[PDB]
């Protein structure tokens, strides 16, 4: 399908909560509207100051499960705290965040739902429970974050640590654009018949970066916005 110009775009979490209650069609995703902040992320070797924004957020899928009639029963699964078991297993370099980015989401209006220390830090699983009835065949997703990226001088030395990314030259300097993703502690079971096949981490970057932003104009579906750095309250 691809097409990502299909999905809306949505601000804060009133208004993905709004996507994600409507169900009079299936839902796969939303552009997000952020703010951009500007500090520090560790890639490679050193930290790289960097420019960061919400872009996109989509159901990522954890299991599917059929109950028969007269069924009701404690249903157990695996949901992910901090970065995306996608996104860590596509890095090819070492990469880490602070928990002070977190800014980011409060600036635009987002929660994770998790503790200081678990929201940017590695894939954690942990048990969630819902008690469910059948009969029926229902499909579980958990709600991924996604944010883009300029890790400024970065490119030069960090080309190849991301499976998707962008270098651009600004003078004599390569700057290095990138999407990461964590997961929201929100899930979304729907019966198989409002279900579609979700979006996965390469779909979605290929998607985002490759094909709907320009590094050149600062455009596309999204923009960063520069005025990060100049702003006291936008730095961590
Ligand atoms: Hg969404
Ligand atoms: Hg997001
Ligand atoms: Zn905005
Ligand atoms: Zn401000």
């Amino acid at each position: 399908s691809g097409r990502f110009d299909q999905y809306p775009t949505k601000k804060g979490d009133f208004a993905i909560d709004g996507y994600l209650l409507d169900y009079s069609s299936p839902k796969q995703g939303c552009w997000v509207d952020g703010i951009t902040v500007y500090g520090d992320i560790y890639i490679g070797k050193q930290n790289w100051g960097t420019y960061t924004r919400p872009v996109f957020a989509y159901l990522q899928y954890v299991e599917t499960i059929s109950i028969p009639q007269n069924v009701t029963t404690t249903l157990s699964y695996q949901l992910t705290k901090g970065h995306t078991r996608s996104f860590e297993t596509s890095v090819n370099a070492k990469y880490s965040v602070g928990a002070n980015i977190d800014i980011v989401n409060v600036g635009s209006e987002i929660s994770t739902g998790f503790t200081r220390s678990e929201s940017w830090s590695t894939t954690q699983s942990f048990t969630d429970t819902t008690e469910m009835k059948g009969p029926g065949t229902f499909v579980i997703y958990q709600v991924v974050l996604v944010y883009a990226h300029n890790a400024t001088s970065a490119g030069r030395q960090n080309a190849n640590a991301f499976a998707y990314s962008k270098t651009q030259a600004v003078g004599s300097r390569v700057d290095l654009y990138y999407l990461s993703a964590i997961t929201q502690r929100k899930r979304v079971i729907v019966p198989s018949s409002n279900a579609v096949t979700p979006l996965d981490w390469d779909t979605v970057q290929r998607n985002v970066l490759m094909e709907n932003y320009n590094p050149g104009s600062n455009s596309g579906h999204f923009s960063f916005d520069w005025s990060a750095y100049n702003d006291p309250h936008r730095r961590y």
